[PDB]
């Protein structure tokens, strides 16, 4: 029933993601010299360094907010990909499965802890 526990859980999940080769494309911003049309397709860039920095700045109130930004990384990859069999998109889908597998308990425990606080 620890209402704060999600934050370290998210820090340790981001550490796992940063160790994962599938996160390589999603750590830092997209260079427009390399993808000149990226912002013609993607309105709101997002990457795992920005998620980690937002977390470490104390600028997430809940793991749901972190989960919306992580999911935006994946939806951007799906929107930008020219093919569902692209290398970078294919890395996004595996990383997304890994992230959803690990975040499900973090969200559950947080919401459980809030409910207990409100009881
Ligand atoms: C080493 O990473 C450098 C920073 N990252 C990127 O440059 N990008 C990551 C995001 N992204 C895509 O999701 C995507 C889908 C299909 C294709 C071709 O790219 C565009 C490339």
């Amino acid at each position: 029933y620890d209402i704060q526990a999600w934050k370290k859980q998210c820090e340790e999940l981001l550490n796992l993601i940063f160790q994962c080769e599938d996160s390589e494309p999603f750590r830092q911003p997209v260079d427009l010299l390399e993808y000149p049309d990226y912002r013609d397709i993607i309105d709101t860039p997002m990457d795992f360094a920005t998620v980690r920095e937002t977390l470490e700045a104390g600028n997430y109130e809940s793991p749901m907010e972190l989960c919306k930004d992580v999911r935006l990384i994946f939806s951007n990859s799906k929107a930008y990909t020219p093919s569902k069999r692209s290398r970078i998109y294919s890395m996004s889908l595996r990383l997304s499965a890994f992230f959803e597998e690990h975040i499900s308990s973090v969200l559950s425990d947080y919401k459980s802890a809030l409910r207990f606080h409100k009881r």
